[PDB]
C-alpha cells in the first residue's frame, strides 16, 4: 500500500530556491527531474495546503488501474491509496462504482474503475502527519501508511 503514480500523472507543485518561488502544474516525470536536480525545495499541493516532499521512491514496474470521477481521472498503481469521504484509505484496485472519495473539488463518487497495463511508477514522502496530496485531483496517500 503506497501512493505510486506513473510518469503521466499531474500534480501541482511549488519550487523554492534562495528566495525564488515558482508554482505550477507538472507531470510526475517532470517532478522527478526537478527533484533530482537538487536545486529546489519542492512542495506539493494537498488538502492540507502545500506540504514539503521529503524522500523520493522509484518503485519499479507495478500493475495499474484507471479511476475516474465526473471531474478527475487518474491512472495509478493498483495499491495506490485513495482517501474515502470518511477519511479512511482504500487501494485504487479495490474501488467500486459509486464509492465517495475526496478530490480537489470535494466529495465525488467513483464513476469508472478499469485495470490497465503495467507501468513504471514513483512515490514520495509528504512531510505532514496526514501524508496526503492531490494526484490528478484525487486525494492520495504519500508513501506507505
Amino acid at each position: 500500500e503506497s501512493g505510486a503514480l506513473p510518469k503521466e500523472a499531474v500534480v501541482q507543485i511549488r519550487l523554492t530556491k534562495k528566495g525564488m518561488i515558482e508554482e505550477k502544474k507538472v507531470t510526475v516525470q517532470e517532478l522527478r527531474e526537478l527533484y533530482l536536480s537538487g536545486e529546489y525545495t519542492i512542495e506539493i499541493d494537498t488538502p492540507d495546503g502545500y506540504q514539503t516532499i521529503g524522500k523520493w521512491f522509484d518503485k519499479g514496474v507495478l500493475s495499474m488501474v484507471r479511476v475516474a470521477t465526473a471531474t478527475y481521472e487518474t491512472v495509478c498503481a493498483f495499491n495506490h491509496m485513495i482517501q474515502l469521504a470518511d477519511n479512511t484509505w482504500v487501494q485504487a484496485c479495490e474501488l467500486d462504482v459509486g464509492v465517495d472519495i475526496q478530490t480537489a473539488a470535494g466529495i465525488q463518487p467513483v464513476m469508472l474503475v478499469e485495470d490497465t497495463s503495467d507501468a513504471e511508477c514513483y512515490d514520495f514522502e509528504v512531510m505532514h502527519p496526514n501524508h496526503r496530496y492531490y494526484g490528478d485531483g484525487i486525494v492520495s496517500h504519500a508513501s506507505g501508511k
